DNA sequence: TACG
């Protein structure tokens, strides 16, 4: 109700006056109905599409719900779209590739569709006038499926989902993408073509705003890993393993490059990841095989080359025209040619070894974002001065506070909590639980911490364990609703029936070669490395878990933190008391909102 | 100064 009002009249003037604004609401806010009200707005007055930008699928089942619902109020013309790699039903069919990318797609996709116009149908069965019919187009637009969804539909239906999607979309004003798509710069302007529409001519929703910084720093980081070379040496002795150059074969450049990965592994990792400088991959190549750096750069622009031919190959033979050599030449090219001051060069014995250009500042990634109007939302995202230095975003900003009963809420931090220190966390969690009775979920800062603490205990508690799976944190969730009492996980996972949480410490995050390279940009830059690489992405991790506790005016909830260091966090969660012994403070909390 |  009131708060949505005001909301709505600052984020429609906002728009008038400047490239974007965002609105920081909590849980149970509608945030997605104020934007998509707002926006909608704005964007009728002005003849111009929405588009709504989502990271996961479940932020994007949220969205369109909401839609669905004001289709019966209004006349919403929207449809999911994704690119390829996630739509095309054809090709994980006829390969199985490790990697990919949406040209290689393209491409694949364009060879079949002429296959079945020169009348083999078969070429792919999906390619066919359901694509265009009235059975195809009424589904999208009366049902707005989630690209999920219309995939299954697809499949069922012998219909391509990715050709349907894309030719119902000059007939949509509304569109639902995962932000990975739409600033994939290459998919995204065929992707405006295809809508008909220039960037001046749309208002972009990110949902969820406070994943922005970081959404841009991995669509613009890229690695090369050993893995990925063992691939390349596979493709290089399919297609012929030709001379480069010298006696130099597209093998011999392969052992070059991955030996000088393992040996600078080898050498410069000790506790984990290290921060190296991105010439030091050139130098090993140059000493190892004794050759110039003008001769490396040539055999890795004829690695490239010798790529264009594996991909030309491919294709007329009617695969999938990807190549691992071309993937990996473009990669290391482009590792030794990074700004050295917005990407740190990062080496990491993980995964069986890799060198890695990580994305320190986003804000060229997301700079194409200021051509349209867009709309920055989350429950998460004040000082919005740091959001602003972060994204490069420099726009009207609107906070609404608490909405809901501060008296159903309870926040504390609890100063009490080495192996003396596990035992006496551990202690400290086990009377809270066993004492306060309730629907629990405990985050712990790490694996490692969980499991430590994991004993001594006990209570039945479940795990967001190590590699869960999609489907197993479904099954998961789901008894968590039913036979309900305690779960533990990971801040960095994918997380009445939630009643309390409690922080097993304060979820910093891990001192590692990435973080501090963060943490000396924005020291350097700013004279604020503690503040943007270390605070504010530890407030935001814990505002998002408090965040799941209230969703209604009704709904009831604690939270504590376990950890001396939580005081430091009242300028970003003003309402938290301290506490001595939570187990009864908490405990009595639910007593007195039981009397209503 | 202060991150697992
Ligand atoms: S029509 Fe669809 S399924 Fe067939 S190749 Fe193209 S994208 Fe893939
Ligand atoms: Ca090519």
């Amino acid at each position: 109700r009131q708060y949505q009002v005001e909301a709505i009249d600052f984020l429609r003037s906002s728009l008038q006056k400047s490239y974007g604004v965002a609105l920081e609401s909590p849980t149970g806010s509608g945030k997605t109905i104020m934007a998509l009200k707002s926006a909608l707005q704005y964007s009728s007055e002005r003849k111009l599409k929405v588009l709504y930008l989502v990271r996961t699928n479940s932020q994007e089942e949220q969205v369109i719900k909401e839609l669905r619902s004001l289709s019966s109020t209004m006349k919403i013309r929207a449809i999911p779209m994704q690119g390829r790699v996630n739509m095309c039903i054809l090709y994980r069919m006829v390969d199985d590739l490790h990697e990919i990318n949406a040209e290689s797609l393209a491409k694949f996709c364009n060879m079949k569709k002429r296959e079945v116009m020169a009348g083999n149908e078969a070429a792919c069965p999906y390619f066919n006038f359901k694509i265009r019919s009235d059975e195809t187009k009424r589904f999208l637009f009366d049902e707005l499926p989630t690209a999920e969804e219309f995939y299954d539909y697809g499949e069922r239906n012998n219909v391509c989902p990715y050709e349907s999607m894309k030719a119902a979309l000059p007939d949509a004003d509304i569109v639902i993408a995962p932000y990975a798509y739409f600033l994939n710069r290459s998919v995204a302007e065929k992707f405006l073509s295809h809508w008909g529409v220039s960037r001046n001519q749309i208002v972009i929703i990110l949902d969820e705003a406070h994943n922005l910084p970081d959404i841009g720093r991995s669509i613009g980081s890229f690695r090369i890993s050993v893995e990925s070379l063992n691939r390349a040496d596979r493709e290089a002795q399919a297609y012929g393993d030709p001379e480069l150059s010298q006696k130099i074969h597209v093998s011999d450049l392969i052992e070059m490059i991955r030996s000088a990965l393992q040996s600078m592994v080898s050498e410069r990792c000790g506790k984990g990841d290290v921060r190296i400088r991105f010439q030091e991959f050139m130098e090993y190549m140059r000493i190892m095989n004794k050759r110039s750096e003008r001769e490396i750069r040539s055999l890795l622009n004829y690695l490239y080359l010798f790529g264009e031919y594996v991909e030309n190959e491919k294709e007329k033979v009617g695969k999938v025209p990807f190549s691992y050599c071309s993937s990996v030449a473009s990669r290391i090219i482009a590792f030794s040619d990074q700004d050295e001051e917005k990407y740190a060069a990062i080496l990491s014995p993980e995964d069986g070894g890799y060198m890695q250009a990580a994305c320190l500042d986003p804000s060229g990634i997301l700079e194409v974002l200021k051509e349209s109007k867009t709309i920055h939302m989350s429950g998460t995202l004040d000082p919005f001065d740091f959001y602003s230095d972060i994204t490069g975003f420099e726009i009207p900003f609107k906070k609404i506070g608490e909405i809901f009963p501060p008296e159903n809420r309870y926040i504390a931090y609890y100063d009490g909590v080495d192996e003396k220190e596990l035992d006496r966390m551990a202690t400290v969690i086990e009377d809270i639980i066993l004492k306060v009775k309730k629907n629990t979920i405990v985050y712990f800062p790490s694996y490692s911490l969980m499991d430590r603490v994991e004993n001594r205990v006990s209570f039945e508690h479940m795990k967001e364990y190590r590699g869960i799976d999609q489907k197993e944190l479904y099954s998961m969730l789901k008894k968590f609703r039913r036979d309900h009492g305690t779960i533990f996980a990971v801040s960095g996972g994918r997380l009445n029936e939630l009643e309390m949480i409690i922080l097993a410490g304060l979820p910093f995050p891990r001192p590692d070669a990435i973080n501090r390279s963060l943490f000396d940009y924005y020291e350097r830059k700013y004279g604020k490395g503690w503040e943007y690489s270390v605070v504010y992405p530890t407030a935001i991790k814990i505002r998002q878990e408090i965040g799941r506790l209230i969703r209604s005016a009704e709904d009831t909830g604690a939270c504590v933190i376990l950890d001396k260091r939580a005081g430091q966090f009242r300028k970003f969660i003003p309402d938290m008391k301290k506490t001595s012994d939570p187990a009864s403070d908490i405990y009595n909390f639910f007593i007195s909102a039981q009397a209503r």
